[PDB]
């Protein structure tokens, strides 16, 4: 069954219980890895398109995204967590597109990297506090809009953790240099 349209429609009409039944069916079909890329991400992108066509209000959108993000954490929670200093993954303050981040987190988790997906738009002061408190080995940011990066002062990301990586269609070597992070175009950041 195309659970995509089903999960989609169940989320657009607020049927959360029903959405969980469809997500669970998708999980049994492709397992975690697949349900993410095949069901979760696509439906999330859909939910986002809908709001970008006025065909959806804010409360409905955030309700859909809250569910999708929760299913993501359950998928991540499924497997153990590898040893090593945690890697915090989020998006820059002001950035609400998180699919890039979700993929980075998942890809890293699939390669044995202890990635902790924090969800999007985390305030620098908090991210820094959390990176320090946990002994995070690295911080990974996904930028889809350039403004959020262009809004930060020089070297704003330098102090976050031992290593800071930036990627996404709104990041580039230039903004990374300016901010104190390492730029990376493809997800093969697995090696670091
Ligand atoms: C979904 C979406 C939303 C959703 C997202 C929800 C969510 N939680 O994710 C929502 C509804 C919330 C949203 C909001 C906005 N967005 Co929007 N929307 C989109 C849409 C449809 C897709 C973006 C997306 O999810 N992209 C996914 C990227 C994330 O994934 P990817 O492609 O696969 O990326 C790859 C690489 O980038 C890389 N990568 C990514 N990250 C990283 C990190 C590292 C370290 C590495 C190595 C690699 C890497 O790997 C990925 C490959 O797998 C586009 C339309 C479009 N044009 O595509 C916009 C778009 C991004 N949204 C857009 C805008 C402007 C907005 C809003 C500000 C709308 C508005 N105009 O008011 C709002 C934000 C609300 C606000 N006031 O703050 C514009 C952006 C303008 C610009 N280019 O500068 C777009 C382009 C729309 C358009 N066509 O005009 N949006």
């Amino acid at each position: 069954e195309d659970l995509g349209t089903g999960l989609l429609e169940a989320l657009l009409r607020g049927d959360l219980a029903g959405a969980e039944a469809l997500f669970r069916r998708g999980l049994r079909f492709w397992g975690p890895e697949g349900v993410l890329e095949h069901l979760l991400l696509p439906v999330l992108r859909e939910v986002g398109e809908a709001w970008h066509r006025g065909e959806i209000g804010v409360a409905e959108e955030h309700l859909a995204s809250t569910f999708l993000r929760a299913r993501l954490q359950e998928l991540l929670d499924l497997a153990g967590f590898p040893p090593g200093p945690p890697v915090l993954v989020t998006t820059p303050p002001g950035e609400r597109h998180e699919i890039g981040a979700m993929l980075a987190a998942y890809h890293l988790r699939r390669k044995g990297v202890p990635a902790l997906y924090l969800g999007p738009d985390t305030p620098l002061p908090d991210l820094r506090a959390l990176a320090r408190r946990l002994g995070a080995g690295a911080v990974v940011l996904s930028a889809v809009l350039s403004e959020p990066l262009r809004a930060l002062p020089d070297g704003a990301l330098k102090d976050l953790a031992p290593r800071v990586f930036l990627g996404g269609q709104g990041a580039g070597p230039e903004e990374a240099r300016r901010l104190g992070a390492e730029y990376m175009e493809d997800l093969k950041g697995l090696a670091e």
